[PDB]
């Protein structure tokens, strides 16, 4: 076995677009790290991605990760852009840039460090840690301090 870690993530947004935030918990050997940050203008989907990126980027060795989230958006890109069909050159069928590619590329880079088991949670009652990530993300959205510099009204 490698170092075994559990990651829980969620993102939230008060508008579409509007102030949003992410929350993540990383747990290894009974010790816990929490990550959260709030953005003045973003989307729910970008916050769900950022939560997974930040937690994975915090790992400093090759780990076996169990990554638990309720994000359907995160699942879509795992199935479409970030593992399968990277042959498409980061283009759609009509040869166009994919939405949120800045974050999808950071997620792809972070995932390549680890063995990953996904736990796609059915909404809530998955774990208290998922509920805690939802609280972290909403708390940050209510107190935004950064710009989401990669969010454009147009990409
Ligand atoms: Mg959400
Ligand atoms: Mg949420």
């Amino acid at each position: 076995m490698l170092k075994q870690v559990e990651i829980f993530t969620d993102g939230s947004c008060l508008g579409n677009p509007g102030p949003g935030g992410y929350g993540a918990i990383l747990r290894y050997r009974g010790r816990e790290k929490t990550f959260s940050a709030g953005y003045t203008r973003t989307t729910n989907n970008r916050m769900e991605l950022m939560a997974a990126i930040v937690a994975l980027e915090a790992l400093k060795e090759h780990c076996e990760v169990i990554l638990s989230t309720d994000s359907q958006y995160v699942r879509q890109g795992i199935t479409q852009w970030i593992h399968n069909w990277k042959k498409r050159g980061w283009k759609t069928a009509d040869k166009k840039p994919v939405k949120n590619v800045d974050l999808w590329q950071r997620l792809d880079a972070a995932l390549g460090q680890h063995q990953i088991k996904w736990e796609w949670v059915k909404g809530h009652a998955g774990h208290p840690e998922n509920e805690r990530c939802d609280e972290l993300a909403r708390a940050a959205a209510m107190n935004p301090t950064l710009e989401d510099t990669g969010y454009q009204v147009e990409v």
